[PDB]
């Protein structure tokens, strides 16, 4: 029948800990307090209403936050794949602190899963992996990969209230079958799939493109806008994903004031198969990098209070992308987000500034 999973998140915004997946996490994990992390984030931004960590290492979807798989011993396969024992108890102690503070936990998962090991240098966990769906699935990588997938859903099942994911251009096998697999363990979840991102175009089919961001911009490569869609018949709530930050695009660009958020507001659902309903939902970088703790900070509280307001006065929602530092929100984020929760849990919630064009700033059109 008719169904909006999302309907809890509508109105709503999040924030991001990631947690490190395989060796990655076995190499931080010793200089790392994620669960110390996640307490001062509930401490510090009950405002928030959700969290995005992590299911695979970002942009590594051979990487797993959690070992043990009744379905397939991924450690057999390749033991870089996974963490220790200890480690994967990391995410598992993050999710508990959110579930007790009242907080949903969504799940970065990159849908290319081992497929893509070479892609980020692991070679031999490639081979590993291409060796593993050859001899033991008759070459069928796409049932191999929702087969081990399934074995960490089935243990993050009932803790869990989504899942984003990443890259569905190179999953192995089709998109609707890895999303059947997750719903098969919970329906209920609200879902995300980032495809590709689509753009503001004029009544004549261009693209608007940004040509400056203010007076000399120190990057001046003209840059797109952002459309969040419902493209798909799968998806509880719009991935959200900025223009792409390689094109130049800050993720605190004037033109998603401008386009982008006024679209997620003017109608925060809509149905592409006319059943299923998504949520308009947006996530923003607060960096120049969606996990780079290191990368220059985009956002002040102004800017980004007028963000989360402006998206939750409409009943659409918002994910800001922080970062981590050792387990723990980067310092400078953290300072910004305490500020926004206190804003947001005053009643009335105070004016936000209001968005004016920044001087020196149009669209390669308005010249
Ligand atoms: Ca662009």
């Amino acid at each position: 029948g008719i169904e909006y999973n999302a309907s809890w998140m509508a109105g709503t915004w999040g924030i991001t800990q990631r947690v490190d997946g395989g060796y990655k996490l076995d190499n931080s994990a010793d200089s790392s307090n994620w669960q110390a992390g996640a307490e001062e984030i509930v401490t510090n931004i009950p405002a928030a209403e959700y969290v995005i960590t992590s299911f695979t290492h970002p942009a590594h979807g051979h990487l797993f936050t959690l070992r043990t798989n009744n379905n397939v011993d991924v450690s057999a396969i390749h033991p870089d794949m996974v963490p220790t024992l200890e480690n994967e108890k990391i995410i598992l102690d993050v999710i508990n602190i959110y579930r007790a503070a009242g907080k949903k936990v969504i799940l970065y998962l990159n849908s290319a899963g081992p497929s893509m090991a070479e892609e980020r240098g692991d070679t031999d966990i490639q081979a590993a992996w291409d060796e593993y769906y050859i001899n033991e699935w008759d070459g069928d990588e796409a049932a191999a990969w929702r087969n081990l997938a399934r074995g960490y859903v089935e243990r993050f099942d009932g803790l869990v209230d989504g899942y984003w994911l990443d890259n569905s251009r190179n999953l192995p096998g089709e998109v609707s079958d890895f999303v059947a697999m997750l719903r098969s363990v919970d329906p209920e979840l609200t879902i995300a799939v980032n495809y590709d991102q689509h753009y503001f175009t004029d009544d004549n089919g261009e693209y608007l493109y940004v040509d400056s961001d203010g007076l000399d911009d120190e990057d001046e490569s003209d840059y797109k806008i952002v459309k969040h869609v419902v493209t798909n018949e799968y998806m509880d709530f719009t991935n959200g994903h900025v223009t792409p930050l390689g094109r130049g695009a800050p993720p605190n660009s004037w033109a998603y004031e401008e386009y982008t958020i006024p679209d997620m507001i003017e109608v925060p659902w809509e149905t592409y198969d006319g059943s299923k309903y998504a949520l308009k939902h947006g996530w923003f970088p607060i960096r120049n990098s969606w996990s780079g703790s290191k990368a220059e900070l985009m956002f002040d509280v102004e800017q980004a209070y007028r963000f989360v307001r402006t998206v939750t006065d409409g009943g659409a929602a918002m994910t800001w992308s922080t970062t981590q530092d050792n387990g723990y929100m980067t310092a400078d984020e953290m300072s910004i987000m305490i500020e926004i929760s206190n804003r947001m849990t005053q009643t009335p919630k105070p004016d936000y500034s209001v968005y004016e064009r920044p001087k020196g700033a149009y669209l390669v059109s308005e010249i």
